């Protein structure tokens, strides 16, 4: 990908606990590890995602 994900980007992510997709924002990126932390919109919980697993915001 030419464009890089950055902190503050809106995305969708698969929640580890149920396998369903939810809207999220990137809070941090580990440039070497190609991982990030996402904050789930409305729930407010956060968890690690590989950058390669982030989706553009669903149904937007
Ligand atoms: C029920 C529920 C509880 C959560 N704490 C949560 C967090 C992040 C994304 C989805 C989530 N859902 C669906
Ligand atoms: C739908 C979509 C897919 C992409 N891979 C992407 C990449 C970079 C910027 C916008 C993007 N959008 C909007």
């Amino acid at each position: 990908s030419l464009q890089q994900w950055k902190v503050g980007d809106k995305c969708s992510a698969i929640w580890s606990e149920d396998g369903c997709i939810y809207p999220a924002t990137i809070a941090s990126i580990d440039f070497k590890r190609e991982t990030c932390v996402v904050v789930y919109t409305g729930y407010g919980n956060r968890e690690e995602q590989n950058l390669s697993d982030l989706l553009s915001p669903i149904c937007e």
